[PDB]
């Protein structure tokens, strides 16, 4: 049966939601109200779309969206609580609501004096999350410190998936400090490995309490990463694709590797090794996620048994060209089809 709807003006906005969801207020692409959920009894994020279907780009990636958080069913990784729409039919479907836990911090507000071990932990919960998501074939593409949730108990959250333009990423700015330098300069078609590179970019500032490669714009920050990891060999300039990329590498100095526990100083030596094995700049060449749990740094907490993967996940969507009432029409089959967990 379908819930009883109760509507109000929040914020010069109007919200029309299943009785269960009390106690509305506005907390901040979309808005996004705090509530009382009757039902679960938490407190949940609860997030009104901003014109979901105004062209073909943004129907489908309302789509996308919704598929995504649909999938994502692991412990270190954000989920649907509810999905929901006042539309009692596909004619007068317009709006689209996502229902998620009530996340408070993130790792910057963590980020105390941390010792190692908070360090093992969280960085363990990340790679957890990751080797899930890399399962389905899915790529984050975005993983900084503002998108990682971390509650009183140092337990962690993977959100904010990769779904950012040319203005987000110019200058002084953390929107690129954490990106794989192959998606930074668009050096080759890159994969799931960009993630891993960005998770060592997250230790390192844990371990030092400073951004790795704070760079002032696109130049300066690949050279302060050629600094620390060294000038590319032939091997990985055959796999630019763009002549003019690799004209620019080559006519810069070349560099060595720099020793990392010279550079890490007093940190524990698997952390650097560790360290080491991510920041990697050919990204063939880096550990995967499903390697770096078993790595000794990991030794309290690696458990093989209970460190799942996913259900496999059909993206074939992605490569199909529609019109905006077909995305529209494919929106509203999944969220009436959602069914909530348990
Ligand atoms: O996109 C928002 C969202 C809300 C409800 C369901 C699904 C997604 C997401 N929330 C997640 C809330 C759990 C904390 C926050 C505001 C913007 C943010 O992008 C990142 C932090
Ligand atoms: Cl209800
Ligand atoms: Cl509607
Ligand atoms: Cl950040
Ligand atoms: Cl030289
Ligand atoms: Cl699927
Ligand atoms: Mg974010």
């Amino acid at each position: 049966e379908r819930p009883t709807f109760y509507r109000q003006e929040l914020n010069k906005t109007i919200w029309e939601v299943p009785e269960r969801y009390q106690n509305l207020s506005p907390v901040g692409y979309g808005s996004v109200c705090a509530a009382f959920d009757t039902k679960t009894g938490h407190r949940v994020a609860v997030k009104k779309l901003s014109r979901p279907f105004q062209s073909i780009i943004h129907a489908k990636r309302t789509y996308r969206e919704l598929r995504l958080l649909k999938h994502m069913k692991h412990e270190n990784v954000i989920g649907l609580l509810d999905v929901f729409t006042p539309a009692r039919s596909l004619e007068e479907f317009n709006d689209v609501y996502l229902v998620t836990h009530l996340m408070g911090a993130d790792l910057n507000n963590i980020v105390q004096k941390l010792t190692d071990d908070h360090v093992q932990f969280l960085i363990y919960q990340i790679l957890r999350g990751l080797k899930y998501i890399h399962s389905a074939d899915i790529i984050h593409r975005d993983l900084k410190p503002s998108n990682l949730a971390v509650n009183e108990d140092c337990e962690l959250k993977i959100l904010d998936f990769g779904l950012h333009t040319d203005d987000e990423m110019t200058g002084y700015v953390a929107t690129r400090w954490y990106r794989a330098p192959e998606i930074m300069l668009n050096w080759m078609h890159y994969n799931q490995t960009v993630d891993i590179w960005s998770v060592g970019c997250i230790m390192a500032e844990l371990l030092t309490g400073r951004t790795l490669f704070p760079g002032t714009d696109h130049i300066d920050q690949l050279k302060l990463i050629l600094r620390l990891v060294g000038t590319p060999g032939a091997e990985l300039l055959k796999k630019i694709s763009s002549e003019s990329a690799r004209n620019y590498i080559q006519s810069l100095a070349q560099m060595p590797k720099m020793n990392f526990a010279n550079v890490f100083i007093g940190a524990n030596p698997l952390a650097v090794d560790l360290l080491e094995k991510m920041l990697v700049l050919d990204s063939d060449k880096r550990i995967t996620a499903a390697q770096a749990l078993a790595h000794a740094y990991f030794a309290q907490y690696h458990d093989p048994d209970d460190e799942p993967v996913a259900d496999p996940y059909d993206q074939s969507f992605e490569s199909r060209d529609l019109l905006i009432d077909e995305w529209k029409s494919l929106t509203y089959d999944e969220v009436i089809s959602f069914v909530p967990p348990p």
